[PDB]
């Protein structure tokens, strides 16, 4: 559309940093649910200010809508500094958007004398701290939105200046799955965060379980046929109660799946003190709903140990080897996780999960996507044993005796030694044999070496060695 572009921008910052205020002092001086405003382009054009009422929600928020998140603006208050949450909210944001703007909230709590070069002092504090984050870059500017408080604008024009500098290179593919988050709800007004639409469309809204159709939408002028992703209109629908729902998730009838685990690809966060254990529960975000899973590791075979990243489907006729920890710091070039929540959790495919950090540094630990949903509630006695996690279990006995050339004699194993006849097993001097207390060993080619080592020589090390491979959830098994 020629007229009327839009973008979306999320707006970070502390539970009482002057976010929800500084939209309202964006919007109101636009040029004269969500705010916004408008301006030219010299390539009309929107820009509506993703916001919430404090954190949480402004997360789940914003993970699920990183799709159409293109740029994140950071508030800071110039007296408190850099709180906690605006921490958090700086990290979450590296993950969705690739660009943000830094701007120092409340500029007017500094006395004239000493501000512009106390400002300085975050603006250095800031960039420096940028110097490790994607966000490396990010321009930076004072601002005082309401200069008194709470009853009692400085600089916002320079302030809408560089938000569309910024506010450049957009994409947007409607060939998707329908999905819009609704922030204003009979009608419904949100955001597409996947898909196309049309009027005379389906629509499923799994809160209430059922499928509307689209009577009409108006979005500013009246005028709609079709929206595509990124845009902001609302869908007019049945008379429906519009209290149900005042912010939930609509989309394409049977689009979301209900999910009991699913199949991640994981990855550590730099900042995170501490590993990543398997069996070590966390308090995942998957896309716009927070549930806590446990977690377990896997990564690929040392043959193809640095293959493409396939960061879109997944090569389950390949094997992966179990990880007791998420190999860190030649290492692996992605490994993933079979994660398992508690409460049936429900969202998209592929959708960006994240979770991390429960606990009485930081709180967040890793982000990665869901490959694979499993929806029966029994993915154990289903799809789960089917799988193939490599458990490499080793032992190792001493060769002692040699009763033929085709013979020995051995004895460790800390056993049973009848359900294990026949592996292949292989002795400290490099040939092989088949385990054919006490011991039987077989070997085809003995060595000459071994040969010539009761017994003799005093046994300088006959080892014996094994290797077998243990699938996860099979009963017992083989190698090779
Ligand atoms: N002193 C002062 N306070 C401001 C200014 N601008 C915004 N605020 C404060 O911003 C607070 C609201 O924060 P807000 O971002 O709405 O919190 P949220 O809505 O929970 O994210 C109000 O209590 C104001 O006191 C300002 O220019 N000067």
């Amino acid at each position: 559309a020629g007229r009327r572009v839009n973008v979306n921008v999320g707006v970070l910052g502390h539970i009482d940093s002057g976010k929800t205020a500084l939209a309202r002092a964006l919007s109101t001086t636009a040029s004269t649910g969500f705010s916004c405003f408008s301006v030219p382009l010299p390539a009309l054009l929107q820009v509506t200010l993703v916001d919430c009422p404090g954190h949480a929600s402004l997360i789940r928020t914003i993970i699920g809508g990183a799709q159409i998140i293109d740029l994140m603006m950071l508030v800071i208050d110039v007296t408190k500094g850099m709180q906690t949450q605006s921490a958090e909210c700086l990290v979450i944001g590296q993950i969705a958007c690739q660009k943000l703007v830094v701007v120092l909230n409340k500029i007017d709590l500094l006395p004239e004398g000493k501000r512009q070069a106390a400002i300085d002092k975050m603006t250095k504090k800031m960039q420096k701290t940028l110097e490790n984050t994607k966000f490396r870059g990010a321009p930076i500017i004072p601002v005082a939105a309401k200069p008194g408080g709470p009853e009692a604008p400085q600089g916002i024009p320079e302030l809408i200046e560089l938000l569309t500098s910024q506010i450049s290179i957009p994409t947007r593919d409607p060939s998707g799955p329908f999905l819009m988050s609704v922030d204003h709800c009979t009608v419904m007004t949100g955001t597409i965060l996947s898909g196309s639409i049309s009027l005379g469309d389906s629509v499923e809204i799994p809160a209430l379980k059922v499928v509307k159709k689209v009577k009409s939408m108006q979005m500013f002028h009246m005028p709609i046929t079709s929206a595509m992703q990124g845009d902001r209109l609302g869908i007019c629908v049945t008379q429906f109660d519009p209290k149900l729902l005042e912010r939930g998730l609509v989309c394409a009838p049977e689009s979301l799946h209900t999910v009991h685990a699913a199949l991640i690809s994981v990855e550590k966060i730099p900042y995170f003190r501490g590993p990543l254990q398997t069996k070590a529960k966390f308090h995942i975000t998957v896309g716009h709903e927070t549930v806590m899973g446990r977690l377990m590791f896997f990564s690929p075979a040392p043959d193809n140990f640095d293959q493409e990243p396939i960061l879109d489907s997944f090569n389950f006729s390949q094997e992966y080897l179990f990880q007791e920890q998420y190999l860190s710091k030649h290492c692996p070039r992605q490994q993933w996780a079979l994660v398992e929540f508690e409460k049936p959790v429900t969202c998209p495919r592929l959708c960006l999960v994240i979770g991390s950090r429960l606990d009485a540094t930081c709180r967040l630990a890793f982000h990665g996507i869901l490959l694979h949903g499993l929806e029966d509630r029994n993915y154990a006695d289903s799809f789960l044993p089917r799988l193939k996690v490599y458990k490499l279990k080793h032992k190792h006995g001493l060769v002692e005796r040699a009763m033929d050339d085709y013979s020995v004699i051995g004895r460790s194993l800390f056993t049973n030694i009848q359900l294990f006849v026949g592996l292949k097993v292989h002795l400290s001097t490099g040939e092989l044999g088949i385990i054919d207390g006490k011991f039987k060993i077989h070997i085809p080619g003995l060595s000459p070496e071994s040969k010539k080592i009761s017994a003799e020589r005093s046994e300088p090390s006959q080892h014996v060695v094994l290797s077998l491979t243990f699938k996860r959830y099979v009963f017992d098994t083989h190698k090779r």
